């Protein structure tokens, strides 16, 4: 008599990535990278209406 | 006087086989086939997600 234990498979799955804007949101922002940001202290818009 | 008696006919059964992999049955499992499974003990998939 003979036996044995199988491991028979496995399966990952792709951990998969979004873009941000390889999506619909994106149209209400506008990022852009200030890459100085902290060393900015108080930033204000100026509105001539 | 002559008399008799005629046997007017007899009909056979006949039997459909089915195959199995001619259905929609089959879109649900995977088969395998493997001779060795009496001789199997065990028998783990482990998975990674």
């Amino acid at each position: 008599d003979v036996e044995f234990d199988a491991l028979l498979g496995s399966y990952c799955n792709t951990l998969s990535l979004v873009r941000f804007l390889e999506l619909g949101l994106s149209v209400a922002c506008v990022c852009t990278k200030f890459p100085e940001l902290a060393y900015m202290n108080e930033g204000r818009v100026q509105f001539e209406v």
